[PDB]
RNA sequence: AGAUGGUAAGGGCCCACGGUGGAUGCCUCGGCACCCGAGCCGAUGAAGGACGUGGCUACCUGCGAUAAGCCAGGGGG
């Protein structure tokens, strides 16, 4: 995923409430599973999308953790 | 009547060239000694591990279900 898009994901991410974050993760986590399935049947040529989503879920959770910790 | 050479089944010594084998010289990502710097870690769960972790991954390295990585500051180009 693009550098600029990362920064953009973070800005909008840091504006969410934990619940919105929790909900957002669950969907991107669901999208990861959808990706894995098509990856299974050789129907995902844009395979970089898998690594990409994994780190989004990472970046979200990191921020979810940010929200809670002080 | 007498006498003396060509035979090499195979073998021996020398010479040429190969095979095998990995000495020798050169080489060094490693080691060895001395000197200096530096010296604790852990229930806020250590040292050391197990099992996992990649779109395709046997192993090593890294990492821990956020899993060859996540956030921020500094360095760099
Ligand atoms: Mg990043
Ligand atoms: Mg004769
Ligand atoms: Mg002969
Ligand atoms: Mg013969
Ligand atoms: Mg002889
Ligand atoms: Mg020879
Ligand atoms: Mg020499
Ligand atoms: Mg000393
Ligand atoms: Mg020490
Ligand atoms: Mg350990
Ligand atoms: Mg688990
Ligand atoms: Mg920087």
């Amino acid at each position: 995923m693009k550098l600029s898009e990362v920064r953009k994901q973070l800005e909008e991410a840091r504006k969410l409430s934990p619940v919105e974050l929790e909900k957002l993760v669950r969907e991107k986590k669901r999208e990861l599973m959808e990706l894995r399935f098509q990856a299974s049947i050789g129907q995902l040529s844009q395979n970089h999308k898998i690594r990409d989503l994994k780190r989004q879920i990472a970046r979200l959770l990191t921020v979810l953790n940010e929200k809670r910790r002080q």
